[PDB]
């Protein structure tokens, strides 16, 4: 029997941790009705991973069954991969940050529109149990001032990007909760021989709220977030973490699938794109100040 598949063929590009997570999730029943895993692209000669076969980049771009590409490689390679797959006519999901350049991101959104493709930048930080807590907390409140600081181990800037881009998830939390922000200042402290660095950014909401965003990295530093929001009615200095954000990436894939099914409103698509570009624009400006 000849049966034309109605499922979208997916190729995962980059099989580091992020790619492995997407491969795992593509096998879950929640991926069965709309997606079909075709294979993966890797710059290494793996041949296959379990029942999943490796496909060369050139063959992936030419493959007519592949309708979607998941770009999961290191951030410095995102721009090129996205451009190649969009040009080849494939829908694209990419883990944040989609690029390390504001102008390049603008180019890619235009290309996606040109080719009639869905371009989706994953932001699981907005799907966190911790963020649901914050959404409810800020509702109906007036922010006077606040700070969000994230500490972690050294991160290869050559491959993962400048701190404002690699840690753009923290900025995304702030913009999603408090709206578009104005950049007041940005400072950068470095000690490469000690692999230490701290980026301090001063921002301002449209309601005159003063926000401090700090990204700190150093040998031995544990991954911890410090939240301190000053409201006119009460204060917040801790966000509970009682769950493990189980299946958070599948939640992101679900959003992407809604886009593939054309079940997302023009207004919703526009609002997300606007926020994404506002954040990338700030990251770009911040890098220039530093």
């Amino acid at each position: 029997m000849i049966t034309n598949s109605g499922k979208f063929g997916v190729v995962v590009v980059g099989v580091g941790r992020a790619g492995s997570v997407r491969l795992r999730d593509l096998k879950d029943p929640r991926s069965a009705a709309f997606l079909n895993l075709i294979g993966f692209v890797s710059r290494r000669e793996l041949g296959s991973l379990d029942e999943v076969r490796q496909i060369s980049l050139e063959d992936a771009l030419r493959s007519q069954e592949i309708d979607v590409a998941y770009i999961c490689s290191e951030s410095s390679s995102h721009e090129d991969y996205i451009r190649q797959f969009l040009q080849a006519g494939k829908h694209v999901l990419v883990e944040y940050p989609m690029t390390l350049s504001f102008a390049a991101a603008q180019e890619l959104w235009e290309l996606a529109a040109q080719k009639g493709r869905v371009l989706h930048e994953e932001h699981v930080e907005l799907l966190m149990e911790e963020f649901e807590f914050l959404r409810r907390e800020v509702l109906g409140k007036e922010l006077l001032k606040g700070s969000l600081r994230f500490t972690a181990s050294p991160l290869e800037e050559e491959r993962f990007g400048f701190p404002a881009f690699s840690g753009i998830s923290r900025l995304t939390w702030l913009v999603s909760l408090f709206g578009e922000l104005s950049l007041i200042s940005a400072t950068l402290e470095e000690r490469k021989e000690d692999q230490y660095m701290k980026m301090t950014v001063q921002l301002e909401t449209q309601n005159k709220g003063l926000l401090s965003w700090i990204e700190e990295k150093g040998p031995g530093l544990k991954r911890n977030r410090y939240v301190n929001f000053q409201f006119t009615s009460g204060s917040l200095e801790e966000v509970p973490s009682v769950g493990v954000n189980k299946n958070i990436f599948l939640k992101d894939q679900d959003i992407f699938v809604q886009k593939l099914l054309d079940q997302v409103s023009a207004e919703d698509l526009a609002a997300e794109k606007k926020r994404i570009m506002h954040c990338l624009g700030l990251a770009s400006d911040i890098q220039k100040l530093c």
